[PDB]
């Protein structure tokens, strides 16, 4: 009170020093006031009730005066007093007319004066609260007429304007209504237009930010300013000296491009014209204008600069990316155009920029457009990578991946496909620093030469064993760059993925070398001490690991005699692994591939194998390790079908008793009770002594919703949930099936029905959920001859399901056709 009295008097009180003036404001808010919550409450309590209305009207008539002093951090934490009192007497219908007041403070008041008052809105629209902008859109009026007056031009102040914007910067947070009268956005648009015509740098940085934020907001207004003044003004901004106000030029049409993607990307799952959002197309029209300056961009470079620091040429060629993904085909005229002009120039800053360029253009123009320069100008490409800038030859190299991603057909074979592979390989083993990207692209070779399945040879076989020698010999050393072993094992583990069969012999002669070096790698783990050592040894364990399941899925059947040595050896590394690692994940990886190769024959691995993988099962602390573990039981039970049995006992109460959780949200659970399903499609019969539990956790998990707090997290998870629900019924119905054993599989089907309505009404919906509920509708088809299920069949919402399942074409080949499949399988169980 008294206490109040002095500490406000003291935030006028110009005498003493201005920080302890900003000392007592700052204590009186605080008084009053803090990011905490509940206690902010009390601190109301202190306001409204303990000192009742006291001196609050000398307090605030003290705070309003106090925004008239002469220094900036008087009105510092007078700002911050008004913004406080506002927080709590303003909606409340108290402090009426004292926001009227302050905007004639802003259109007549004085100059720190003006920094106060605006400041104060700037403290006050900073906050998010859904009522207290509730009553703040009442004040919106006043408050948006003042930053009119403030921004001005007719105004003097700089730093009244920087109050102005960043009070625009935190009103925009609230758009609510934001005035669609088209007047008082002529006058914003104006004074925004005006804000980034500024001499100033900093005020021009506000007003290219706030028009940002303005640009994610009313851009149903904006497109009428937006179609003359604004190209020219954008492209001034762009070519300018300055950097960041050149940064947040660029994050204009950052986040122009971004809302323009989201409704090229709602506009296509429009089904009716009603359903559609406003597209306004201003990238296609904008680009002839605005690309060069993004290539004059690009030329400019700075190496001095610290890496991953983002730069105008560096936000430039991620917004060019964003044309190129926008834009589609209609951004390609501009670029070539300055690919033709620079290609072969001297400075290598515009070789630089040039191959980036070709190399920001492949992804979002359709292929065949893109495929006859590609097949013409691709030549001198590759003889662009024996470029004297090893930064030009990195970038040439990162534009080829992209060829081999978008026209990998532009690459002719037997004219380009090798010296494109020699360049990358002698790259990849002179040029560590340019070598990731010449990885990338030869993983891309692989994918787009894979050629047809079965097929005797690919475009690769010529070059495979020259190719894989050359990674073995790249990645022999033990002192090599960790980076580049990694990388040339993945590329090397994506060529075994992508090979015809002439070179199964080759791959195979590969997989004993594979095994040999990891065999090796056991008594390294002895040698190791520094704990870099230590990462040495689990990346390069984890890449062979990989690379021998590529061998070994490949290999398939072949892998027979290879198999007892990879267990030993697998079974070794576990033994010898611990903490936190990728290797042993990759290592039932690996096992996962000869489980599924070997299938039966893997049997006789079991015996031994069986208590890494429950130990595997037993430890949530291994999350990933965990789930990599579920994933391996259902891998081994359906690869070995009947003879898993003994083991299900026990991968049982390893998965039931994993499904025992303090969170609802299990995270193993979708693949647990997928593992069910693959359990209960391997067993049979016996899989009837679970059938009494299991299905009482999938009634449970139908349950489980996201509810109408829906993060897509949540979401997803019930999802994936229901995915694995559905695999669970189709197998354990399979089971039954194939058991004679139906009669008890009875009660559950009203469960099951009536989850496939919970599906069908749930507009979240994945195409392997739908998969699985057409193959459970059919698979009950057959389990139920009689016809009984008929009269449940027989509902609207049964047949718009199917119906509305197979009817899409967003949907791949094997859900259509399962959808048929069960039509059939329900129009013949009508009767019976």
């Amino acid at each position: 009170s008294q206490y109040l009295l002095t500490l406000v008097q003291a935030l006028a009180n110009e005498s003493s020093e201005g920080h302890i003036r900003a000392a007592a404001g700052i204590a009186l808010k605080n008084a009053f006031s803090a990011r905490e919550f509940a206690r902010q409450a009390a601190l109301q309590a202190k306001w409204l009730n303990q000192t009742d209305q006291e001196t609050r009207t000398r307090v605030k008539q003290l705070a309003l005066e106090t925004l008239a002093s002469s220094n900036s951090k008087a009105g510092q934490a007078a700002a911050q007093v008004i913004a406080a009192i506002a927080a709590i007497e303003l909606p409340r219908n108290q402090w009426p007319e004292l926001m009227h007041a302050l905007v004639r403070n802003v259109s007549e008041g004085g100059q720190h004066q003006k920094q106060a008052s605006l400041t104060a809105i700037g403290f006050i629209c900073e906050t998010q609260d859904t009522d207290l902008r509730n009553s703040l859109v009442g004040h919106s009026n006043a408050i948006l007429t003042a930053v009119v007056q403030g921004a001005r031009k007719e105004e003097p102040n700089n730093e009244v304007r920087f109050a102005a914007i960043t009070a625009l910067g935190d009103s925009l947070e609230f758009v609510g209504n934001n005035f669609k009268h088209e007047g008082e956005r002529n006058y914003i648009m104006q004074v925004v237009c005006e804000a980034t015509q500024a001499q100033d740098s900093r005020i021009q940085q506000g007003a290219f930010g706030c028009l940002n934020r303005i640009m994610a907001l009313y851009y149903e207004h904006m497109r009428y300013y937006m179609e003359k003044a604004l190209f020219g003004l954008t492209i001034l901004g762009m070519k300018s000296d300055d950097e960041d106000v050149a940064k947040l030029a660029v994050e204009f049409w950052s986040t122009v491009c971004e809302e323009e993607i989201a409704i090229e990307d709602d506009n296509a799952q429009v089904e009716s014209s009603e359903q559609m959002r406003p597209f306004y197309n201003f990238a296609r029209v904008a680009t002839n204008e605005v690309v060069p300056v993004l290539l004059q961009l690009l030329t400019k470079q700075d190496e001095d600069a610290s890496d991953d620091e983002y730069n105008i040429s560096r936000a430039a060629y991620q917004c060019l990316q964003l044309y190129a993904q926008a834009v589609g085909s209609t951004i390609i005229p501009p670029v070539i155009q300055f690919v033709e002009h620079n290609l072969r120039h001297a400075d290598w800053h515009f070789r630089d920029a040039a191959v980036s360029a070709f190399g920001a253009i492949m992804d979002g123009p359709e292929e065949k457009v893109l495929e006859p320069i590609v097949k013409t100008g691709m030549q001198p490409l590759i003889a662009m990578m024996e470029d004297e800038s090893i930064q030009v030859r990195d970038s040439t190299a990162y534009a080829l991946g992209r060829i081999t991603e978008a026209c990998s057909e532009a690459i002719d074979p037997n004219t380009h496909l090798e010296p494109l592979i020699r360049s990358l390989f002698n790259g990849l083993m002179n040029s560590p620093k340019m070598a990731a990207s010449c990885c990338w692209a030869l993983m891309n070779i692989a994918e787009r030469f894979a050629g047809e399945p079965g097929a005797a040879q690919n475009p690769l076989t010529p070059h495979f064993n020259q190719s894989v020698t050359n990674l073995l010999t790249v990645t022999a050393p033990m002192n090599g760059d960790s980076t580049v072993r990694t990388a040339a094992y993945e590329v090397l583990s994506v060529f075994v993925q992508n090979a015809a069969n002439d070179s199964l012999s080759a791959v195979a002669s590969l997989s004993t070398v594979i095994l040999q070096r990891l065999e090796e790698t056991l008594p390294l783990q002895q040698q190791v001490v520094s704990v870099e050592d230590k990462l040495i040894l689990e990346d390069m364990q984890t890449s062979l690991c990989t690379v021998l399941q590529a061998t070994v899925q490949r290999l398939d059947k072949e892998i027979a005699p290879q198999g007892d040595r990879i267990m030993q050896v697998l079974l070794q590394i576990l033994s010898t692994c611990g903490g936190k690692s990728s290797v042993p994940e990759g290592v039932f990886a690996a096992i996962s591939a000869l489980a599924n190769a070997m299938e039966e024959e893997f049997a006789k691995y079991m015996e031994a194998f069986a208590p890494f993988l429950y130990n595997a099962l037993g430890n949530q602390e291994e999350p990933s390790l965990c789930s990599m573990a579920i994933g391996l039981v259902s891998d081994v039970t359906r690869s070995l079908g009947e003879r898993s049995q003994p083991y299900c006992d026990n991968f049982m109460n390893y998965l039931l008793g994993n499904l025992r959780s303090t969170t609802l949200a299990n995270q193993f659970k979708p693949a647990i009770l997928q593992c069910f399903g693959d359990i209960a499609s391997a067993i049979g019969g016996h899989f009837e002594t679970y059938l009494t539990i299991v299905a009482q956790v999938l009634q449970q998990a139908a349950t489980i919703t996201a509810g109408p707090d829906g993060s897509y997290e949540m979401i997803d998870y019930v999802i994936s949930l229901r995915e694995g629900i559905m695999d669970a019924w189709g197998g354990i119905i399979g089971a039954m099936k194939t058991s004679n054993k139906t009669n008890v599989l009875q009660p559950y089907v009203e469960s099951i029905f009536a989850l496939l309505n919970s599906i069908a009404n749930d507009p979240n919906r994945s195409e392997a959920l739908m998969r699985a509920s057409m193959g459970v509708i059919g698979d009950l088809a057959d389990a139920y001859p009689n016809g009984q299920l008929a009269d449940a069949f027989r509902q609207d919402w049964i047949t718009a399901m199917i119906r509305e399942t197979r009817s899409n074409r967003e949907f791949g080949a094997r859900t259509i056709e399962t959808a048929r499949w069960a039509r059939e399988q329900v129009k013949r169980q009508i009767a019976g």
